């Protein structure tokens, strides 16, 4: 009765907006819509100062639980409260983010949905689609715990497949353009993990790379659709619906400490056909046939 939730979205990028749409759809499917739920929505605009101030407000405002969309938002909320339920919406590495003890028994007030990056499949796609690529530049933020883990895992798989990965971390969106310029003289392809900083500034990557014409393998449909070549990605709307359903489970009494994390890990490829063709890339018949989405 009297359901009230607070939602902190870390920043505006299209993937997070679609996750939030999914949250609303999942709530509505369970009857939590219109007069049956009050949602207090806030967006920290990628600003850690806003994360702190907004988290403090959301956990002290009579909400039954709070929801953090993306790792920095969930971390802000989990720091601000140890007793109010905190639901993760698409946190790539909950253990490495210090949000849960393990996936089975989170052990505190935090549970939710995790989008694991399919690094092995991305490496396989790079090898199949651009067999001339030898060195990959990993562009990501040093501010994001999610990306630290993904870069480690990707590098391990890439090395096994005979590729080299050089890292180009940025502390913020401000350093993207200049970093792209530097890295594109050093690497054959740009890879971007599930990274909120780069996702929020992705058109800057595309515009900065117009002169270099290196393929970009960025870990979101929303990035591939505005100039990336291809990736292997998890369905964002599915992440949001699953988060909505876990919010309802917790409203109905589930204890976060004993509620397993819902991990998505396999995804499907997404291929930007015109970007490939413009780069003079052949899309192998099998690659095109197995594609989850063709743009
Ligand atoms: N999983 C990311 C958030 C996220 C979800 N979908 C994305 C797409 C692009 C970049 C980031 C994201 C995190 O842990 O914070």
């Amino acid at each position: 009765s009297n359901a009230k939730i607070g939602v902190l979205q870390f920043v505006s990028h299209p993937s997070l907006d679609l996750i939030y749409k999914g949250i609303q759809d999942g709530l509505a499917e369970e009857g939590y819509k219109d007069d049956q739920v009050k949602i207090d929505f806030m967006n920290s605009e990628g600003d850690q100062s806003k994360v702190a101030t907004m988290s403090k407000q959301l956990v002290a405002n009579g909400n039954d639980l709070v929801v953090g969309i993306a790792t920095p938002a969930a971390q802000g909320l989990a720091s601000a409260t140890k007793d109010l339920p905190v639901i993760m919406a698409a946190i790539t590495d909950p253990i490495g983010a210090n949000l849960v003890k393990d996936l089975k028994k989170p052990g505190g007030n935090v549970t939710g949905v995790s989008d694991h990056n399919p690094a092995q499949q991305q490496v396989e796609l790079i090898k199949a689609l651009t067999p001339n690529v030898k060195t990959i530049g990993a562009l990501y933020s040093s501010s994001e715990d999610n990306s630290k883990t993904q870069v480690e895992e990707f590098k391990a798989y890439a090395e096994k497949a005979g590729l080299t990965v050089e890292t180009f971390a940025v502390p913020s969106t401000n350093e993207i353009a200049s970093t792209v310029t530097v890295m594109t003289s050093k690497v054959d392809a740009i890879w971007v993990p599930i990274d909120n900083t780069i996702a929020s500034g992705f058109p800057t990557v595309v515009s900065s790379n117009q002169s270099s014409k290196k393929p970009i393998y960025p870990s979101a449909t929303a990035m591939v659709e505005v100039g990336g070549l291809a990736s292997v990605v998890i369905d964002q709307h599915d992440l949001g619906v699953a988060t909505g359903k876990m919010i309802v489970q917790v409203l109905k009494g589930a204890k976060p400490a004993d509620t397993p994390v819902n991990v998505f890990s396999t995804g499907k490829s997404v291929i930007n056909k015109k970007i490939a063709q413009e780069l003079g890339i052949t899309i192998p018949e099998s690659v095109l046939k197995e594609a989850g989405q063709v743009i």
